[PDB]
């Protein structure tokens, strides 16, 4: 097993995966690492297992179709994984916790959003469809763009959004296009 957390790349109190070499801090893994369960498999492993059980799940899908899906256990898991993949980029630190807005010549967003609030929302089963989750994720980066304007700090939103979008296309097997 690895000696650093797969998400934050730091050492500390790590829980090791029994079916791959990854390791995680308790609250870096999503969902948070389970009390007992011996053996334990991590979310990477559980996602792999879904694909192997249904190979055709990796054939191309339309985004529109993906977003209307109900949050049954498997979509719940993919959303959790997609969220984890965003937290894996160190730039996610800008979007993690609740923001505030006091910049000359800007007004804050009507509906603030941040990654830990989306994590809580997923944990409390507050999304009934994939659309709910994807909407809040995109809102985070949209709010950032609008607030920071011509400040080059806007690029952080573009960058972390790109991580989200790419992984969203991978995880949910969106049909590739030009
Ligand atoms: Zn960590
Ligand atoms: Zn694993
Ligand atoms: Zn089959």
């Amino acid at each position: 097993n690895s000696n650093i957390c797969e998400v934050c790349n730091k050492w500390g109190r790590l829980f090791c995966c029994d079916t791959c070499p990854r390791s995680f801090h308790e609250h870096c893994h999503i969902p948070s690492v389970e009390a007992n369960k011996n053996p334990w498999s991590c979310i990477f492993c559980r996602i792999k297992t879904i694909q192997e059980r249904c190979p055709e799940s990796q054939s191309g899908h339309q985004e529109s179709e993906v977003l209307m899906r109900q949050m049954l256990p498997e979509e719940q898991l993919k959303c959790e994984f997609l969220l984890l993949k965003v937290y894996c980029d160190s730039k996610s630190c800008f979007f993690a916790s609740e923001p505030y807005y006091n910049r000359e010549g800007s007004q804050g967003p009507q509906k603030p959003m941040w990654l830990n609030k989306v994590k809580t929302s997923l944990n409390e089963q507050m999304y009934t469809r994939v659309e709910g989750f994807v909407q809040d994720m995109r809102l985070i980066f949209h709010n950032h763009k609008e607030f920071y304007r011509e400040d080059k700090f806007t690029r952080l939103g573009i960058q972390v959004q790109d991580i989200f979008e790419k992984n969203f296309r991978n995880i949910f097997a969106i049909q590739e296009t030009s």
